[PDB]
């Protein structure tokens, strides 16, 4: 039985202060290098330990010992995600029966019937490049943005946001944002109910309805035409749960919608962001995984099948999400008492936080070069002990999106590096902005065409 270190406290305010910083999760990387594997963190009313070692979080992730929390960042989240699957406790009538309908739309196999509205989006990406003068550069995250944001909408319910047509994000967008912005900085914020924060909780309510209204209008609009789709909407109104019989109602497939939407965003793109980032900062990389597109793409568009044979480009993604995975944490809450790692006692309801990136540099894991971006890594993948490589979360409660994201990186990626040649033409200095998600805020590159037309 061991006592649990604890980082610098402030009097009363405990360990609060530590988060408040425009880069939380980086903070709290820098205190698990100084701490271990495990550490507790107070503040006024609450408690929560910070894991980072293989050891422990292969313990936290026992289904029979844990299950997920709702984190204050999910609880603001669920203002306006409602109990859609991502803000839903696992208790929750409407998380087994939207679990049980959405799986199959989500699987594998499903990947197949969305791959050709994916390779229009991608396509659009390719042709805006190729569409740029010599001078140009790309804003990467801007652009991955506008990629994943496009293709969850247009495989989520036959919706084009157009953000290739567009500055200045859809409305939608600016709605949704903004209110995931406002969720995070209430995580920051003392006295909330202060009448200086009237305007804020005004502007909060008026982008809820703005998105409210939008994916309730999309659901009407398809409920009254009869249309069947290759889209998630589809799925939603025709779906029945084998468990309850029942169907999802149409508030809840407003929430599912609104959820995707969140997770299609920043969430994905800053997967490619990255991956675009560390093959930029590794020549050697970026020439093997250009080898294999070139190799593999001999289609103007690509097949389903040639997405599935970019081995080394899943191999970078992977790498990708090691280094810096998207979705930094996640919470736990023990289901009862129990002990964790045969040291630390824990009550039930006692919660944990999962600090991913920190998992993902255990050097008992994967040895010395943790900080290097190695993507063979990945080429043996059984090699790798239980619960080491966590990006999508855990278990039941794991990504449902899992599939989709990776189906749309590796095509995207693909095809970006058959087409193109890629410049770091300012030498970028990495700089992690974390929002509800982590970007490399600013990456800009040159893409010179190889001209291989689509
Ligand atoms: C279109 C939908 C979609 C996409 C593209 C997507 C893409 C990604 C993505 C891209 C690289 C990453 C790193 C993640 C990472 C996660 N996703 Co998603 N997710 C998506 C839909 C979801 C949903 C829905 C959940 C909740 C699943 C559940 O609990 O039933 C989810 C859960 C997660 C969790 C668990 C959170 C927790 O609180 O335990 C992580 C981590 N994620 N996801
Ligand atoms: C919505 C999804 C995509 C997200 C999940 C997250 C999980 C953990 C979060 C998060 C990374 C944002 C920064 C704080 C952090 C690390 C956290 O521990 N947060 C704890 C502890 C905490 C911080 N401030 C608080 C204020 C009140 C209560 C708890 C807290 C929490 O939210 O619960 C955040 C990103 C957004």
């Amino acid at each position: 039985i061991k006592e649990m270190p604890q980082p610098k406290t402030f009097g009363e305010l405990k360990n609060l202060p530590l988060l408040n910083t425009d880069k939380p999760v980086q903070a709290l990387m820098k205190i698990a290098d100084e701490l271990g594997e495990i550490f507790k963190f107070e503040a006024p009313g609450r408690v929560t330990r910070y894991l980072s070692s293989q050891r422990l979080i292969k313990e936290a992730c026992d289904e029979s010992r844990f299950d997920k929390n709702l984190s204050q960042a999910l609880k603001f989240v669920r203002d306006f995600a409602g109990d859609g699957l991502f803000t839903s406790w696992t208790h929750e009538k409407n998380w087994k029966k939207a679990h049980n309908i959405l799986l199959p739309s989500f699987s594998q196999q499903a990947m197949k019937g969305y791959h050709a509205m994916m390779v229009d989006i991608a396509v659009q990406l390719v042709q805006k490049w190729e569409r740029l003068n010599a001078d140009e550069h790309i804003e990467v995250p801007e652009d991955m943005t506008r990629l994943t944001l496009d293709t969850i909408g247009l495989c989520g319910f036959n919706y084009r946001f157009n953000s290739f047509y567009r500055d200045q994000p859809h409305p939608f967008i600016t709605s949704m944002v903004r209110a995931l912005d406002e969720a995070m900085n209430k995580l920051q914020r003392a006295n909330p109910d202060d009448p200086a924060y009237d305007e804020n909780k005004r502007q909060f309510q008026e982008d809820i309805k703005v998105m409210n209204d939008l994916v309730d209008k999309i659901i009407a609009d398809r409920k009254a035409s009869g249309e069947q789709s290759d889209d998630l909407l589809t799925h939603m109104l025709n779906g029945k749960d084998p468990e309850t019989g029942e169907p999802l109602d149409d508030e809840n497939i407003r929430y599912q919608i609104i959820t995707f939407l969140i997770a299609g965003h920043e969430t994905t793109s800053g997967l490619l962001s990255f991956a675009l980032y560390f093959l930029v900062k590794n020549p050697h990389v970026l020439q093997k995984a250009a080898e294999e597109a070139a190799r593999v793409l001999v289609d103007p568009v690509p097949s389903y099948k040639q997405v599935k044979q970019l081995k080394y480009v899943g191999m970078v993604l992977n790498e990708a999400l090691r280094l810096w995975p998207t979705a930094p944490a996640f919470s736990l809450y023990a289901k009862e008492d129990t002990v964790l790692g045969g040291e630390y006692p824990l009550e039930k309801g006692d919660e944990l936080m999962v600090l991913i990136p920190q998992l993902h540099r255990d050097k008992t894991i994967w040895g010395d070069d943790v900080e290097e971006f190695r993507p063979e890594r990945f080429e043996n993948p059984s090699a790798i002990p239980q619960h080491a490589f966590k990006p999508f979360g855990n278990g039941q409660r794991a990504c449902i999106g899992q599939q989709f994201a990776l189906h749309e990186a590796t095509l995207v990626l693909g095809m970006m590096l058959k087409h193109f040649d890629f410049e770091d033409h300012t030498n970028y200095e990495l700089d992690i902005k974390e929002t509800l998600t982590l970007k490399p805020e600013g990456f800009v590159v040159k893409a010179k065409s190889k001209k291989i037309p689509l």
